[PDB]
């Protein structure tokens, strides 16, 4: 019936706007926490290399 | 929502590759420093035994 096809339309419009959130910060935090962990790891690498050669490794 | 399950997947992939380092040298150095200490100790044992018997101990 036409009234049924007037409520189908009235629910499609509702379920098409459910305040979809932006997933931008929630991922840049992950990127940042990857970089920070990587740096804290690289520090271990550097300080072990010094304890090998009494010198931090040359660049490149 | 499907978009939430598209960012969960996008963070699982990030946190599954955080440049995991190889822990091979960092342990062989420990093994080496154990052996070197052991040898420096054995030298004390040998040189005390000589000061006992005027001779280093026979092998085996």
């Amino acid at each position: 019936t036409l009234i049924e096809l007037l409520i189908v339309v009235a629910i499609i419009g509702i379920l098409a706007a459910i305040a979809i959130p932006q997933f931008s910060a929630y991922r840049v935090k992950a990127y940042n926490s990857a970089a920070s962990s990587d740096l804290r790891n690289l520090k271990t690498a550097l300080e072990s290399a010094f304890a090998d050669d009494q010198t931090y490794p040359p660049e490149s």
